């Protein structure tokens, strides 16, 4: 018992099984949500996510990761219900989604305040349930590495070094943020190989993708285009280090296109195993 | 019936009495506050904001204008309790707090989307209640004015027009936004005195100020150095456009400081009731 699990007793990272590592079931602006709520219907919310689960167990996914955090609305209670609705493997989570700055609340705030927050939830639950989070999910995007994204990253290394979860990163394909969160994180003593670095899959600059994945990190390939970057990265021998999903105010792309597109150009059935099966058991062993 | 109450029937704004313009029952993070609920205590919150409606009420406040919106965690269910619980005359408003971006919701969305969510709280009701804004409120600060802090503006200028309900802003005091937010919403069309550029009382260059009142629109003065501009700008002529209030994650500070402070300087009692009485009333008028 190592991964904790929503609405579940905790399981062993050996037996997570097929894993999608990166599906939001919703995701929202909380502010936006609590301000004017007749923009939003929780009922088709909850009919979509649990016909998109259904649809991935069918084809034989056994665990969701499902990194939605503060910025993009998480909802813990939501996800219990799908949970119930559905019988899953669902992994929550902890952290911040900024772009720039923080919420005026963290105004005149430590790097450790922040990081107690990230704790609270890995140890204690998430939003007053016994609901605990199994990663640290962080961001940085056009604005680059910013003042408050900084302190963000440097929070999530020193949940990591309390708790021991990995830590997922959404970056952007063009502007170097992914390899600035590595290296801040892996300064701060992160082992690498527990840094998911994500959204790299707009990219063509394959030469990017491989010096990520060369230092140690799981790369997120998250369309011929893509397919053709995800089939190249394969080929030169980083299946080890693939990460595939899909990633609002859908599943079945990866079994509909991604993986046929995949297998009808060469690659095996062990290679799906690898980037699905054994790269999660890995990031959360 | 001019002006809507929350959890009461509209007053004609004759009839709203002393009034305290800028008084926040509440102020949180709505994203902290619903990742982080433990952060929080709703009923040492709801404690505290009775006994201060309660303690401006024993020095004769009828009506209490909260500028609480979007940004600010505005909770229309809270305030009703608290007018409940006192009896107090409630003025409710609408807007966006921001001082860089808006949240993310707001990407590729126009001004006038971002209108009708102010125009749906005026017209309709707040968070799904029959209680009505009855102002709108908006936001500059060191940033300066920046695209999304300009939209929001030009959004506040069309609810007015539509609406006729005044606009309440927060600027800078060192830098020029409180300027800027007169010009560009009386560009649009707003009549300059259905404006208050507010958070003034910080800067002691009262040629700047002067020079908001002079255009026609009121100056928020919202501490011997502030009572000592508000005195000075009384002495001057500028008590017809002056607005006096206190403004998180008190009342009393106007009653047992400035205004003592005010009338053993020679101000009478008729520039007391035009500061809070004659001045709120104009406004909503
Ligand atoms: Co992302
Ligand atoms: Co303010
Ligand atoms: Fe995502
Ligand atoms: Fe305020």
């Amino acid at each position: 018992m190592r991964i904790p699990l929503v609405g579940k007793d905790s399981i062993e990272s050996k037996d997570i099984g097929f894993t999608l590592i990166h599906e939001h079931l919703r995701g929202f602006s909380e502010a936006v949500r609590q301000q004017w709520p007749h923009l939003y219907n929780e009922d088709e919310e909850f009919r979509n996510a649990v016909n998109e689960v259904k649809r991935a167990m069918q084809f034989g996914v056994k665990t969701i990761v499902d990194p939605t955090v503060m910025g993009l609305g998480r909802d813990i209670r939501f996800m219990e219900k799908v949970v119930k609705a559905t019988g899953i493997n669902l992994v929550a989570g902890t952290g911040i989604y900024i772009y720039i700055d923080l919420p005026f609340y963290f105004l005149n705030r430590s790097i450790d305040e922040i990081a107690d927050l990230f704790i609270h939830d890995i140890k204690e639950g998430i939003q007053g349930t016994l609901n605990k989070a199994g990663f640290v999910k962080i961001a940085a995007d056009e604005p680059g590495i910013t003042k408050d994204v900084e302190k963000v990253i440097k929070a999530a290394a020193i949940a990591n070094k309390e708790t021991k979860v990995p830590i997922i990163t959404h970056s952007n394909a063009h502007n170097n943020t992914g390899l600035e969160q590595q290296r801040i994180l892996t300064e701060e003593g992160v082992d690498p190989g527990k840094i998911l670095i994500g959204h790299l899959g707009d990219t063509d600059n394959i030469d990017y993708i491989k010096k990520i994945a060369d230092k140690g990190s799981f790369i997120g390939l998250d369309v011929d285009k893509r397919n053709e970057t995800t089939l190249r990265l394969i080929k030169d021998g980083y299946s080890d280090k693939i990460m595939i999903s899909h990633d609002i105010d859908s599943t079945t792309l990866i079994f509909e296109d991604t993986i046929p597109f995949l297998k009808r150009n060469g690659v095996n059935e062990e290679v799906i195993a690898t980037i699905f099966k054994e790269n999660p058991k890995k990031f959360f062993s």
